[PDB]
């Protein structure tokens, strides 16, 4: 037995994207540093649970039609990884491609690493309060498992039905010539190195709007994840004074106007 | 069902570099060179479809990946090997440099042999910015090419569009794009027969000789391509002559790549190349 | 046969680790560190003797528990031959070793099978070949054999302690393999001359004559095997007030440590050693002696290290108390 | 027939330690080297000849001893007697070996189970391949040995000198295995022309006739052969005086040897060379003699600082006894 | 199909090597070396064509002189004749070939055997290194094979031209296998711009149509494997005069080359070359044509200044003889 | 069939070290390092035809002794018989021999033993793996092998001569094997005009014919066999007075030489010498012909020192011998 979904406590970065590329699967997948200890692990097999024939996860090359694939070992792989992406989404097995990885050791190469189109990183709790829940959480899980998964599960069903209704939601687009044509020269204003970006993006932002029920995109929409999906994909050069998602927010703000 | 071969969004480089190699078997292949994205895999398998031992069916196009060895290399056994599917098709390799082996070296031999006869092309793509292939090795190619980002809003936008309609509906396009598709391949048929009536006046030959010479360019694999390339583009614009100004649109991305590495100054690789013509033609 | 564990001079500080490892299994293993001598192991391969008893289902070579189906073998599993008293194995592997006795070969037992619910032992561990360290990382930190492989599939409950020691000027396994172990202690040497002497002439005594000396220290040694039994009785009662764990808390996050990886063994060691003295209560005092040991390969900082890490826990400790 | 002991000129220091370690098998090993040349290798094979006799039972690869019952190794304990005496045997090992042989593999007898007691000489220590050089490196100073190779996983016992040579110009052991040996002896060229004809003349005398040139020294073998066997029995009935002990273990606090081992060593060599003495009573003046040659390669140092890790330890003898 | 020898323009230097390297099949073959292009593998493609035929023995497995010496190589001898008068072979061998693969196992022929008194040809001999390097260092020059590995024991003839390119700009080679070579010809590209025209057509000219090519030069080409096969039959007629072998050595002298293989190879050269064009003597000009290109390869490196090779040889050669 | 060894041109100092090794076979052995060239591997294998003859046991792979001592292998030990009196052989191992068929195993005969008795000629022996030559250093100087690989456990009678050339531009020996090769002799190029004539006919007229040449160099050979018969013979009965015997080991000690064996080779070269020349007594010239060969590379380099080896050995025998 493992978590709900609705355990973990204020880290939620991950949710979001993988979320948004649950809806979706077209967006690609996701990667993700961080220490070995935060729970990168714990929290992506809740995900794999309340996943909505009469249909009703993959751990690291055919049955994986349909649900997620975790691979718990990209980060040291040196090649070869490139084949099973390509293939991927590629049609002839359509799923998730999301990864871990780790700020030390193995990076990637950057010829690889664009071809994901997802990426957040996770930050220290630092704070006292919220440590204790966890680990009081933590130890009544320990205590006995089974009644703990059923004090949390009505909010699981709200859950599903709130994703099974924005899965059938595509036609809901609305998204205007200006700011796509905005969003482009934002995009094209900072070396990128080729046009991944701009389609991913596009694709991304619109299907929030589909998760929420609304039906038109405004800036408020893209701004939530434009940092998150145009940040790896900035490799200047090794001087970095700050990181690079700030400079996101600059160019954000330089053009849009915050 | 793929991509058509017309709708991409400029790049003539890559695309003129491409039907020469395909009028013209014994060039010796390209090297597309740029960045990443920028569609080095799309345009390849866009060109398969546009195509209608000794004496047919629909052309094939056949991919090894970049994890591989001898075993399926030579295809040893009567099986037939993955170069022996191209016996009117193409072959792609991808990120070249990468593979470090005598491999790359024993399809380079392969070409211009046919004695099993495969006859294909050799399209080489990969070192987006991972140093340079050896000296030597990259000598065997044909022409060099190169991708660079495009700088503007107004296509940038479009391209996506065209990228979503795309996945709207993957069939029901092919029709609507159908007349300038036929258009090429028609052309492409017709400019297939005409190759072997080009002549080629001896003077200009001197002085493409004396071009070649004047730099310091080693070998003479220099001088056995160029005139191949300058046949073979007179021949696809529907014609039986060859002036000085075809020449010039096939000379700076079939000789750039041969020319001296040594980084004394920082002259441009093909204003050097354009100077040179300046300097020795009335143009 | 073998040295008698209550017959050690001094070296306190891995006893009490040993002891506090053995008496809750949910600790995450031992890690010993230091110089040549000074009987490293001396301790560890005397702890057979001292050691409690547990139920095993009869003729059952993955020595498997009554009930417990989460874990519970396959042949009470999916068939489901009474109990009998038993003692805690352990087990031992040589540093030159094949790879068809650590995992399944094909269903036969492996190492790992005559293993669980003991106690493992691993001399050298810096010493051995990264191709076998690289399959313990598999079994531990997820409580299951793997082997499947030759076209028929077998599945394992596998978990044990892992306990080791080694040399720290020859290198350190690796940087990942150390988050593995909860507790890590390192041993110096006594430099008191009357400490040498007595522990020289004791083992000149004991190398006289085997039998005659251990039996003299008989009536000590058999109280401990009457006094450990009581920390696993009196163990789940202990409380833990909110006061003291928003400082266990604060603590660790004071220092720049792994999330959630060093307050949870902390918070399982200083409330299980209460049950080795006999109280049911935490006080501050129990703090200070399991701080200092629990947090010290989690704290990751500059390779300079002028400053001590057991001062620089202490210090942080006083400060935050206010002791 | 191989040269015989007691017609090598000159090498008083180093034609001690054998000596000693014969009398006593317990110390550990002596490790020798020194110059090219100087007949390293020529003493240790020629120590063969002069060598006593133990009892061990009959019908056993193990060579068990009779009485002892908690020495039986895998089939006399169940059955707990053809008794004979024997003599002890020397085995070395080639460096051109696997590790087929070294351990064992099928249950078949390993190249260490053959030298249980006995003398166990390595040629040219500083090479071997550092890869067979583990599974010995955990063996030894533990009295036992674990196999399991295939099929097979039983318990073993060994034990032995383990006397090697060596040259200290292509390479130096690693400093793990540097501490199972007991005691370092160095070696100088002879510097006296009379010695080296002396020498020249025994060897080109010897390659002449060999059997008619024992009978030149035959009484002499035997008449070391008889002092050992005394010694060997009068050993244990010396006494070390309570105050000896104290002085000599605060030598080892000095000279900061890491761990409690060279203290144990140079109290059981003291012993061992007053019974070779003939008399019961160890005294100072015959712990000197001993305490040079066992505290010199255990001597951690500045890299380079300026001793020959020889004046320093008689320094601190002088400071602490007083001569 | 191959491009005629007869037809490629310029390069009259290595053309000049490699034909006297074929009329007397024991100097030591070629060394060509230079930039690219300039076709340096497509004359020994070509030579394949243009070569003569020998006598041999049938059901061998390496070639073999019939019945000219007493055969003392292998059952051959005392089971002394099936000749079927066979074409000497090209054999090359490739960069990632292996040792076992060149020699044997267990007796299958290696690639030494086919290549036996034929010309083996090694490709891009400069970047081939160590390994399958030493085993052809004892083939050459000696006449005679031994392979003694896995048991098998024989002894193997082998003589062998070893023709080898190779880049001038990727290292240079020990001076242990360079000395093994006969001359060394080096190339340099043509530069005068009314000359690759010729070189262009002619391509073109044989690219279009491999057949209809071979009559437009069949004529002239049977013209030159018959001067050489009647240069063959003249050459053991030669009588080189005394006066100049005596100024020969002088020039070697001078120079101070090191060894003396130096002086073997210039008289056969000379002496092949002077039965090519047609004389049965030898005058100064056959010298001077073969002196240049031969011991410049084996000459002192030094950087201390900027002398040229070749230059220096014929300087010492125009101040020794006459003129 | 081969190059007769008494029609060398030159080197003369290269043709005493190959005869003295063959009058008294118990010196350590030979090495000579040259240019390229020179004949190194020319004269070395010319020494198979011109040898005496021992006699032999029935067909023994080991080819023991039938009248001496107690060294006639092991098997052959127990009868304590047909003679044959062969004639010594000279076996080679290549430059990439493998571990089979150097130490031996299956019990299949190894090289070792196949070459006892008789001489070991290691070409290129510059150019040796780290592995292959410690399984050497052994066998020699103690004579007796121990193969214990492969469930064999034999012990081997094997001596040998152990002749190695090679040349000093690509490495040096290392400090254990240097010392074992018993004299050390240097080979230099020719300059004199009218012997590189010489030398080139005589190549050119033995190349031209491979028999009729014996038939010239008949009788300048057969009586070299003749004139190391009888100095094989008249050994045991040259004595050098005391006299003498103490001054040679004072040239030792005053040039630092290590050990004590590069002192006896000298005492047993001295004594071949002057029973190769008829007389029966030792003197000066006899051992002054030979101290430079038999002590230059047993010497301290010093590369600070810019003084050659041969110089300095020949300065101080005047020292003390007055000359
Ligand atoms: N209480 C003690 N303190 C120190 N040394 C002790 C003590 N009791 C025994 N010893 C001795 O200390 C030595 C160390 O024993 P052990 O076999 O564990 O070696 P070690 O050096 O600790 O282990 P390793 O060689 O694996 O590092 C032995 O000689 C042992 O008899
Ligand atoms: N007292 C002695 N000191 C030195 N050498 C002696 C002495 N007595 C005899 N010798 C002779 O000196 C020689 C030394 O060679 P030996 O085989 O003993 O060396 P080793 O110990 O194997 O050397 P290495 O250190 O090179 O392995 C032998 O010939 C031996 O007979
Ligand atoms: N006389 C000639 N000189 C130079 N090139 C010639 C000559 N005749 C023909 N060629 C042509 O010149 C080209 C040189 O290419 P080729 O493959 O022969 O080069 P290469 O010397 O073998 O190169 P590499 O060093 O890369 O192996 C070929 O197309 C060959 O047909
Ligand atoms: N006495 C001699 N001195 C020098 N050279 C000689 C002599 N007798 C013959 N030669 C000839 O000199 C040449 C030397 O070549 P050889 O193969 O003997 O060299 P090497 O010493 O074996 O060389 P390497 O060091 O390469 O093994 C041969 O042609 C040989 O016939
Ligand atoms: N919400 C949470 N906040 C903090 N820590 C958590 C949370 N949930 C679980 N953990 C802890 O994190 C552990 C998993 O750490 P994780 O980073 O996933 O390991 P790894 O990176 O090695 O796979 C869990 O076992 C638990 O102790
Ligand atoms: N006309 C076009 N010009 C440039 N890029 C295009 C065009 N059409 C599609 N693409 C992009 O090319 C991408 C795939 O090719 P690419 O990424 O360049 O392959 P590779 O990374 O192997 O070079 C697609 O994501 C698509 O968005
Ligand atoms: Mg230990
Ligand atoms: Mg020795
Ligand atoms: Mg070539
Ligand atoms: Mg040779």
């Amino acid at each position: 037995v493992v978590f709900p979904f609705t355990a973990i406590v204020g880290q939620e970065e991950m949710k979001l994207a993988l979320l948004l590329n649950v809806i979706d699967p077209k967006i690609g997948g996701v990667m993700i540093m961080g220490d070995r200890g935060t729970g990168k692990s714990t929290t992506i097999r809740a995900l794999a649970d309340l996943l909505p024939i009469e249909f009703k996860m993959v751990d690291l090359l055919a049955k994986a039609n349909r649900g997620i694939l975790y691979v718990d070992e990209v980060n040291l792989l040196d090649d070869h990884l490139v084949d099973v992406l390509l293939d991927s989404a590629a049609s002839g097995a359509r799923f998730v491609l999301v990864g871990s990885g780790n700020p030390e050791e193995g990076e990637l190469r950057p010829q690889l690493l664009d071809r994901f189109g997802m990426h957040a990183e996770i930050h220290t709790v630092k704070e006292p309060a919220l440590r204790v829940q966890i680990v009081e959480q933590r130890s009544e899980f320990d205590q006995n498992p089974p009644t703990f998964l059923e004090k949390y599960n009505p909010e699981q069903t709200a859950l599903q039905k709130k994703i099974v209704e924005a899965q059938k939601l595509l036609p809901e687009v609305k998204l205007d010539y200006d700011l796509r044509v905005k969003i482009s020269e934002v995009c094209s204003e900072l070396d990128v190195d080729g046009l991944r970006g701009d389609i991913v993006t596009n694709r991304a932002a619109k299907a929030l709007t589909a998760y929420e029920g609304r039906t038109e995109v405004t800036v408020d929409d893209i701004r939530r994840v434009i940092t998150l999906c145009l940040r790896h994909r900035l490799r200047k050069d090794p001087l970095e004074s700050i990181d690079s998602g700030y400079k996101v927010e600059k160019v954000f703000a330089r053009i849009f106007g915050v």
